[PDB]
């Protein structure tokens, strides 16, 4: 039973706070009542509802993740089972989910030049084999650093990164106009959904807020859609120096 208060992981872990999920996943801040430091933890499967075989693949993937050292993630300090199934333990990156950062109408600049942190961390991962599983605005944060992160780690099998591009353009589009520009799907990402074109395509940022640079806003487009405009996280984050370097 995961509810703030609980002590998990022979009560190693006090949880805290609930910041969402795509099922069967769940992200907490929660505090490390063995060190006094506050961690991330991914409860990987925590209705054990999946194919023990599968939460293998899934937390085989994930340790992969690890092995980068990339501000774009966040480093992972543990993973094990618990009472709850799985559970992925990473640091707590110091500042606001991305819905928090979003809600703040912050610079078309900042945005796309912060978002860079997660292009480089995607794209390791991806020269790596691995997906970063930007599915859910949930798993992201933004750091005091100024940095986007992958604040809830762990590679689902499904996860590829033709869809981390795709994700990674639905968190820029995110804090430039504050909308999912896709269907989310499970925890109310605190995200309002994009407003879908006589022909259902998301509406550009710029279209709908004329002070979004050209490219900016057309970085964040082309990225969502499933034409697509863009086909490598390598790319993709020149895109965003390109953009980005444009304002300054």
């Amino acid at each position: 039973q995961l509810v703030p208060g609980a002590r998990i992981a022979n009560g190693r872990y006090r949880l805290l706070i609930f910041h969402g999920g795509v099922p069967p996943l769940q992200f907490w801040q929660a505090l490390d009542t063995a060190l006094d430091r506050q961690v991330a933890l991914t409860f990987v499967d925590p209705q054990g509802v999946l194919p023990d075989d599968v939460l293998q693949e899934t937390l085989s993937r994930t340790l992969r993740l690890s092995r980068i050292d990339k501000p774009g993630v966040a480093r992972v300090l543990d993973v094990v089972h618990t009472r709850a199934g799985g559970l992925v333990v990473a640091e707590w990156i110091r500042g606001g989910s991305l819905q928090e950062v979003a809600d703040t109408s912050p610079s078309p600049v900042g945005a796309i030049r912060a978002m860079q942190s997660l292009a480089a961390a995607a794209d390791a991962a991806h020269r790596a084999g691995v997906a970063l599983s930007i599915d859910h605005p949930s798993r992201v944060r933004v750091s005091i650093d100024g940095d986007v992160v992958l604040a809830y780690p762990a590679t689902m099998p499904d996860a590829n990164p033709q869809d981390d591009i795709r994700g990674i353009g639905a968190s820029l589009y995110a804090l430039l106009v504050n909308r999912w520009p896709l269907p989310e799907a499970g925890v109310r990402s605190g995200l309002a959904p994009a407003e879908r074109d006589t022909a259902g395509q998301p509406i550009e940022p710029a279209d709908i807020d004329r002070d979004i640079p050209f490219q900016i806003s057309a970085v964040a487009a082309r990225s969502v859609q499933g034409d697509g405009g863009i086909r490598s996280a390598s790319t993709l984050l020149n895109l965003m120096q390109q953009a980005t370097a444009v304002a300054d």
